[PDB]
């Protein structure tokens, strides 16, 4: 098995910590951990396309496309690899995330080892917002909170 | 290029960011960078195991060896992959980072993306101590400030 851990940090509350599993070598990853200091509701959930912290959240570019779609829901075919769609936040602000994802990867063509986690201030809206940035960013916001993506032991 | 970069920050001041590049897929790496609030003098210089941060720079485990060898100066056969020696503060507590590595490598079986380089409280001794802590750790001290090592633009 392959595991991979990511800690979540930026310039207000927000942090947590997510790990990513993989039993199978092309096959689905699962995603779970716990984000608090978040506003209740839905925050949009992407891997990003650099592991890059030089100028904080911003610097860890789009969502990770190497595809080249449109954004998406993760059950969307048309979908960003790094589309993980919402987390959900409690009336506390603590999303306790579990997701499983069979785009993604932690090896091969997919791997986003050495990539950004971000959480986000708003909702994805899942690219159904009728605008050019749903399709883009599905609208999510700001980036509240980030990590590279880590080998764990 | 194969551009790489890191984000060190700890508990204390010290923080810094360091870029890796590699022209040659299995060519030397240029590592260069800046660090500052550290103490005058040498400090130890590393690329730990994991990219792992979920207990702090501590759970980025041992210096990263995957050959299973002795503690060493980057210039000895026998080291670490992750020794890379030590780097310099002046009397303003500022590190300019600018070290060539060809055991440490970007891509290939034992890349460092996704690991952690750590900033060390004292001297590497480069494994010259006499102790069994100087073949292990080169008796660097703890660590100062770490971050996990992400793919860049
Ligand atoms: O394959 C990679 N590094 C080897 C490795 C992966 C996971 C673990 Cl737990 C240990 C060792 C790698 C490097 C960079 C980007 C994507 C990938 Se996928
Ligand atoms: O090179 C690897 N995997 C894909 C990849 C290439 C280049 C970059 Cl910048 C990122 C990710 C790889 C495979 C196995 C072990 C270590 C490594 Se590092
Ligand atoms: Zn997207
Ligand atoms: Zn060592």
């Amino acid at each position: 098995a392959t595991k991979v851990v990511c800690v979540l940090k930026g310039d207000g509350p927000v942090q947590g910590i997510i790990n990513f599993e993989q039993k199978e070598s092309n096959g689905p990853v699962k995603v779970w951990g716990s984000i608090k200091g978040l506003t209740e509701g839905l925050h949009g959930f992407h891997v990003h396309e650099f592991g890059d912290n030089t100028a904080g959240c911003t610097s860890a570019g789009p969502h990770f496309n190497p595809l080249s779609r449109k954004h998406g829901g993760p059950k969307d075919e048309e979908r960003h690899v790094g589309d993980l769609g919402n987390v959900t936040a409690d009336k506390d602000g603590v999303a306790d995330v579990s997701i499983e994802d069979s785009v993604i990867s932690l090896s091969g063509d997919h791997c986003i080892i050495g990539r950004t986690l971000v959480v986000h201030e708003k909702a994805d809206d899942l690219g159904k917002g009728g605008n050019e940035e749903s399709t883009k960013t599905g609208n999510a916001g700001s980036r509240l909170a980030c990590g590279v993506i880590g080998i764990a032991q």
